[PDB]
């Protein structure tokens, strides 16, 4: 809908509003991680796959994790971690109501599934790919890559 | 004791598969749809299956059942199956009255309700269709890290 992802503000962790404009023309992760510990293993492959293309191509890429609670039935990163953010109901961040939009998961199912899901922004501010929880980020790597080697508008 | 893996059940071709060429490893147990589209399940087991396969290669076994009685994988999918009823086959029999339901209910309600088997062969787990897979993982690698008998 001729909105980009530049176009959206977060808060951060400090429940400061981040302009996402500031990183207009960058390949972007968007990644909702739990808010509860205990999935070390895959911020550890977060951690990973953000340094390796930081030494290919430093400022080229960028990691946004966004806490979220809406996980749970009744480790350390050097990415910005966001405030904390609902990805589902009508509460959803606006940002997520339009990545979810943008980009339907499988079979159309608008809703992210469960922590983890990860959403690829390229320079232009187009979701250009969705990967489940269960989706290695070490698969989305050549995706990245491919993203940074293209020119922004 | 009677153990999930001193069962037999009916592969797709109708051969005798004995659950005891799986001992020792933790398995996890769905009576999937019998007709076609049912897509949206059949996928997202897969995506765990593949996910908890490449953290623990042959530690995980994920067994589909096709059920006619309510209304493309690389998990093994085995005969159908009645899963209630007098005629439901024994291996329901059995798993129902190990692990009942909500309030004691044991029959399964609808497609793909999930039955976790221990290393040990013993029930571990039920969960309905309305849980999803990926909120299983826990509960599986956990039961991984055990060590069988």
């Amino acid at each position: 809908s001729a909105t980009s992802f530049f176009d959206f503000k977060v808060p951060d962790g400090a429940d400061n509003e981040v302009d996402l404009s500031q990183y207009k023309g960058k390949v972007v992760l968007v990644v909702n991680t739990a808010s509860k510990c205990g999935f070390t293993y895959q911020y550890k492959n977060l951690e990973s796959v953000y340094q390796a293309i930081k030494k290919e191509y430093p400022d080229d890429f960028v990691v946004l994790g966004f806490p979220c609670n809406q996980f749970g039935s009744q480790q350390k990163v050097t990415f910005p971690v966001m405030g904390k953010i609902n990805v589902n109901g009508d509460d959803a961040h606006p940002l997520y109501k339009w990545l979810k939009k943008e980009k339907p998961g499988l079979l159309g199912l608008e809703r992210v599934k469960w922590n983890f899901e990860k959403f690829l922004i390229g320079r232009d501010g187009k979701v250009i790919g969705r990967w489940a929880s269960t989706t290695e980020p070490e698969k989305i790597q050549d995706k990245i890559i491919e993203a940074i080697k293209q020119p922004a508008p």
